[PDB]
């Protein structure tokens, strides 16, 4: 049905797992398609609860996304940042904009590219509509998000804040070769040793 | 033809909202107006909500640049980009219908796209609105820091309000 | 229609129709006629003929300036209906040559209007329209020669009155029945 | 929503540990929710605190009252803790959380303002509803600087146009005590 | 949504200690499920007070008049709670409440007016519903009236047009009987 | 539109043509017969178009810029309101030391806008094409303004606003009209 | 609108505009200002102003063979664009008496076309619009003076020229850049 | 529209089932949500037990190209062997990713049709973003082509030639073209 | 789910090897087909399946996934039409096992040729069309396989809607026999 279950035994008795809640059981969390704040809460509160499990094990976000909302990939961020385990990240498809941000934003030497994926990053966009005072004041703050979102791609992929802000302004497409020599993932994964 | 009519005794209606093309209709007839006669008086009965700001500029040029003065008669209501133009008739020639208002205010509007053009935009809505209050404040005799105060909103002004205020001259209310 | 044109053979007897909701452009399009009018004679009279239900008050007031303004009477004459803005115009005519036809009615109200927004942005444009509703209801008062509270009283809500009620209202001076 | 039958998604999961999320707009039924998790929380124990993650640009001002209103009538504290966004109401409900378990992430933001309204009808209904709006515009500044610890002036001054902070600059608020970076 | 061997949603938990949720628009069927909830409580015990939480802009006066005769047949007290707000057939619910038991949380609100409707057709016709809309107005301003102790001439005068009643407002004329705050 | 003769046809007996909103085909031939019954009521006497546009159809402006070059008299442009990409591009095209500004007026330049839909081989395709509109309207611009191609280039990759001053400096146009003289 | 228009006018200089899509019905107003332009003058030059990006092909056909079907030589000017049927019409222009403005641009491509119902239906549509294919590559070639096989290739998928370009290839005569 | 169930009590719906014998369907437009579910039973799977083939089924007209090559790539990382069954069709991204099946294991049904082509895609804006995005789709074609070369044993130059347009195969011109390796028809 | 103890009246009937395809032929609920058909074939390769059949017809491939797993499956499938079986209807419904074919008396059947569409560039037209005609062809020959027919009865038949009552399609060879009582 759509979500194919699983079934898992004792405990207490036989009991039915959806695929996702399946793979969650091995510390395995998706982070699919555009992201807003519903997907964004309900990959945190998958974090919150693999953590609690077992504050030490590392925890695994697949991400295939073309991006999405700033403030709710930042949920996403910051919880990945706050909680114990290491999240090691790993890029199917593509991550593009937040979903580039999220995949860089994994533990160190623990980020990943399979073999053909790709990877795109730029700078915010947005939309403001109303007087030139609350469209000053609407600017600024999307500036300022621009100038954050800068210093931590600067962060995690080691380059230079100015490097970073000179190859965002546009749209920049990266293989994944490019994006590990580019220090957005620690390497790429290719097949199961 | 009624206007046509009018027309030929100088008289031109701005009336609705601002846009390109009925400003260059108000244009086209005061090129026409200056040609006729480049002496006499023009009158610009002003009804308007507002509208486009550059739409609105190329009747202040234009109302500046012809060799004639352009009377301005506010009627029902001059608001935005209205009662600028209505501040913009010649010195003495500003009038209001008693029950007619004017409402002042800063621009509108708005964009979409990458943060660096919201910042390129922003700067020239920007721009705009400091020009304008400058063009305000030339007017009606105020400061520039009074428009500025008195522009961030919508501020509405009966029809004795804006003779105090300077944005027109006097109050027409019978014909003499 | 009627392309001889029906109203522009009336406009030379100085007959002028406002006919259905009152609004910017054809507000203009009666003022450009009363000006018309006025050149082409300053004595003698007007003649507006209201069916209306009403419409946009700052439309409505270029009307009445203008009415007010020009050197010759308006005489104004109900036909149908004159309902808000319509019945304002109605009895905004010239005193004496104010008439509604035997089976016209008036209604008349108080302003209706709408923001959205800030709060403060909304109390300006309450405090605006206020003030819009006060100064209709002292042109009326000082038009029917009601009091300031009665009119107030009367436009809380939809009032309907007839051609002898609009009479004895003050809001027209006569009814016509037939022509003289 | 991560499903395990016995329906039972991740949300079910979390409430088991006393957190509740309030995520994006607020509106009467999604309130409804999170007043109704508190309920079943305060009564599963009393005394332990409620954790509230909030992920929101705001919404209806009665139903954000719903949940300001229960959270201080209940008896257990109620924690905030931003992430991604608090705005209008959700920088309100914020604030309201128990003085000292306020919390931001460090890349969360918050953005405080005015109400906004609309209504259309007779001058007289419009002078009802425009004084009651305003009304509320005062009350919301007083709980405001109730819990910031900022003057009402301040808090009127400040709120005319939408104003954005960033974590550090709302813990200088007042709006929130500390920002939680790493799990202790 | 929330849910917590045997599963149960969480609504249908806080249902077994005898609290009904009335959330939104008041329309036939969501007023089916209070009336339903309220018979199952009554059987379950008889004796012990129901909790029906308020939070409505109101809603169709049929409907919500088949929630106010049964709060009124069925022996258990029906206590009432406004959180966020009571509006129209909103506030008349909630102060159809038991005597004593008619609460306010201190920042909800409450708004009372006359009945809206509408019809099309033939002058017969249009007299007819037209004197059964006046019909309803009074019977409401009534009970109205005997629920709140003030006189049917103040009720007619006040429910004119929109009255917004803040939570004090309401305890004073009689809506609610006090204010909720804090728990004990 | 009022009675004199339309007023734009009155007008026009002056050598007076309006080029008003988006430049696309139809109101550019509009433009175009215009131009080109002028330059035959006399081949001598300037022409004068008036110019407040936010762009458009960068084909359809091309059909008025090849105009004014081909035909015998001058064309000498004036902007009012504003003059914004294509706009801003017949503004400058006018004859040197014939283009104005009005005072209050604003222009805009930015490179051209395309979008297209199919095969990665038709992408190549169209993608190369509107590359080659570029590079020549960045040609055309550098020639009329004075300023080099590679100045061009840099300030055209993003929208670039100049208020009348700003674009009697940038060469865009020659002088400001204030007052008829 | 510009009044008599200025269409009127110009068509009193044998100036004939194509703009924007072909299609049926101002490609009969195309057929009928050449048929008129003849009968004034069977012996005087008509001038096809085209700026298009192509159309119906059937329509540009009734354009076409009209061009060649008339007395007067019509000579074609391409400004802003001649793309599809308009570049096809542009190159259709009389032999030496084909131009381009410095500025214009031309575009070549195959036709296109769809059709839905029976496998039958597909099959004769699908016939048909082949068969238009080859003709129009015969008579591009003719006016070229292309190969057919040149053509062929070359228009199998959209091809752009610039007008040096397009007088390379043969699609115009010359470039016209001030009157003589 | 309900999917079947079957009681045993316990219950389960037959596409869970199927994938308890280790069976994938992947059905009509590949996007990245399906794509999402099919990636996360391949891991299931090759968890269950990561010696024993996968069967997946395929039809389909084709889709997002980087939602199939999150298929793609897990399809190669994980251990077991994907076996790939056309049924219906395969056209595009679907035929692609047939193709991806492990050496020996990729199968058309008899009356199955296959489909292959070069990338669409789509861009609006500047000229300078046309270019960026005109430079990238190009990049994604030549990398498809690549891998289509490596999985058929055509030569780069021939897949390029013969994906500029749309190209129909049926299942025995799919095998002779090297895109799967035989036929199913009868079960043993 | 309609009926259920969820338990639908359908699985009830999928666990006596009963099938039912019902309304338009289309990739999804051809899936479902074929993942009945893969789950009945295991839990007993030896016994009969039962298909149902009430559709109008619809997409070619998405019934070909059918067609081609009717075959494939060691199970006979057993055809029954009920109401109608129209295009790809009527071709599953011959499609099954010789022998085992049923029409209900009151239902009926109509065969056509394909029907398609396409837009775009004349040489891609050629290719969508040429491709259309191949899918022709094949279905002609696989539906003359299975009545008996020739090809050419096939083709002369098909190139219109044509259609068919139940002891028609009998004599006509897509079905071998009616069903009227219970035995
Ligand atoms: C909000 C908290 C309580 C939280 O997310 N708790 C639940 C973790 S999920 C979980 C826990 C145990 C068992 C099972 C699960 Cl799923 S917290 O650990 O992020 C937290 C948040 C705030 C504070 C403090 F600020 F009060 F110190 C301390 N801890
Ligand atoms: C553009 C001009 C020619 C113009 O508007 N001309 C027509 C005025 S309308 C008219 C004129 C004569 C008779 C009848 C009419 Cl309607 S101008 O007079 O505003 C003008 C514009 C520019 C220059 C100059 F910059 F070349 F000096 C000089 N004059
Ligand atoms: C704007 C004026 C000039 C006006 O309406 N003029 C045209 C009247 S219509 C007319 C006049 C003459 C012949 C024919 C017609 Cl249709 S006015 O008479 O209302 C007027 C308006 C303002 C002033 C003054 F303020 F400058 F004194 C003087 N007169
Ligand atoms: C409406 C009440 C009864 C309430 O929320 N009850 C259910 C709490 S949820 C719960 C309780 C016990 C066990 C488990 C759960 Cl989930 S109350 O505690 O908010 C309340 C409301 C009103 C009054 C009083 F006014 F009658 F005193 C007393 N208590
Ligand atoms: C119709 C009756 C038999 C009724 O509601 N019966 C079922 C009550 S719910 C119930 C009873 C026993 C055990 C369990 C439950 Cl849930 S009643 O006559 O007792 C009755 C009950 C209620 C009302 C009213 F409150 F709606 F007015 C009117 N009549
Ligand atoms: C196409 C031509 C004839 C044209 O536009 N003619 C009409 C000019 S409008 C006119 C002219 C005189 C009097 C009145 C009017 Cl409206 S042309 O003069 O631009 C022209 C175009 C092309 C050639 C040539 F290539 F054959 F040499 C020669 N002349
Ligand atoms: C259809 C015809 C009559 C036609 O176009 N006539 C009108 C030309 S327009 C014209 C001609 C002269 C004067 C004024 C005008 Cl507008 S024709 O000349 O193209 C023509 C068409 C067909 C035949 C014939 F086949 F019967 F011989 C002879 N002539
Ligand atoms: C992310 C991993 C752990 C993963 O997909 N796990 C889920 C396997 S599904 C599974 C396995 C066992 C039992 C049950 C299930 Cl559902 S992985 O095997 O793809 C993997 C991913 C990354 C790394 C490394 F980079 F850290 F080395 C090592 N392993
Ligand atoms: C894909 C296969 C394995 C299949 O349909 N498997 C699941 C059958 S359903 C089933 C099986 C066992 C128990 C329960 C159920 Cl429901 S197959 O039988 O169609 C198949 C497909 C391919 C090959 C081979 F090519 F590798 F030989 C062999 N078998």
């Amino acid at each position: 049905a759509l979500v194919p279950m699983v079934i898992e035994q004792t405990s207490r008795g036989e009991r039915s797992f959806d695929i996702y809640s399946r793979l969650l059981k091995e510390r395995v969390i998706f982070l699919t398609g555009q992201v807003e704040d519903h997907m964004a809460n309900l990959i945190v509160a998958q974090m919150l609860f693999l953590e609690a499990e077992n504050p030490e094990k590392d925890i695994y976000l697949y991400i295939n996304s073309p991006g999405g909302v700033i403030t709710a990939g930042m949920s996403i961020y910051d919880t990945m940042q706050f909680i114990k385990p290491d999240v090691s990240t790993i890029c199917m498809g593509q991550a593009a904009s937040m979903g580039a941000f999220l995949l860089t934003a994994g533990a160190k030497g623990k980020r990943f590219c399979l073999p053909n994926s790709r990877v795109m990053i730029h700078q915010p966009l947005g939309g403001y509509q109303g007087q030139a005072t609350d469209i000053e004041i609407h600017a600024r703050e999307i500036l300022k998000v621009k100038g954050r979102m800068n210093e931590l791609m600067a962060l995690h992929t080691g380059q230079s804040l100015e490097q970073i802000e000179r190859d965002t302004e546009r749209d920049r497409f990266l293989s994944a070769p490019e994006a590990v020599e580019y220090g957005l993932v620690d390497s790429i994964l290719t097949h199961r040793n």
